[PDB]
């Protein structure tokens, strides 16, 4: 039993609920939230640039010194780092960005990294202004992730849309 509350049941272990993750780490402080990150970890907008704005800078401050020591993720890698003010830990996820022209079957390696974790709070890789198809991201994010995932989505007729047409 843990501490989120409001989410609809989808499968054995993955939940949803129409919300901000930002909104959503503040109040459970969960032990794992995910960022929809870039390989350069430059939190600018969409999810990142919102948990960033939510750490007053902090998220990215400890960005910049990770990358000047290791170097650039992969398209579909992650890294470990701080949750500063809204999780224990976060876990930076780059999904593909087909806006960017990147390959989409790289998503499904993208969520293979949640299955570290035994719980997380998740955004919708590779959607919203990332560019893929959310329905199509749902869908691989059930049939990959084995842990337990707690999504949020924001966009509210988005959410709506997600649950009706899901199989
Ligand atoms: N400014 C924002 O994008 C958000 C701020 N809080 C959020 N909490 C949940 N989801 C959000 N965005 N996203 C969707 O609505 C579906 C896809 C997902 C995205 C993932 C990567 C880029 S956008 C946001």
């Amino acid at each position: 039993v843990n501490s989120f509350s409001g989410y609809l049941k989808l499968t054995d272990n993955v939940y949803i609920k129409n919300a901000d993750i930002v909104e959503e780490a503040k109040k459970v402080k969960p032990t794992v939230v995910v960022n929809a990150a870039n390989v350069y970890l430059k939190h600018g907008g969409g999810v990142a640039g919102a948990l960033n704005k939510a750490t007053n800078n902090a998220m990215q401050v400890e960005s910049d010194d990770y990358i000047a020591t290791n170097g650039p993720l992969k398209v579909g890698g992650s890294c470990v780092l701080s949750g500063h003010n809204l999780a224990k830990h976060c876990l930076h996820v780059v999904g593909p960005n087909v806006n960017k022209g990147e390959d989409i079957q790289l998503l499904k390696s993208a969520y293979e990294n949640f299955n570290q974790h035994e719980v997380l709070l998740a955004p919708l890789l590779s959607a919203g202004i990332f560019g893929a198809d959310p329905i199509h991201s749902l869908r691989v994010c059930v049939d990959t992730v084995r842990t337990n995932v707690y999504l949020a989505v924001f966009d509210k007729n988005l959410y709506d849309k997600l649950v009706s047409s899901f199989l």
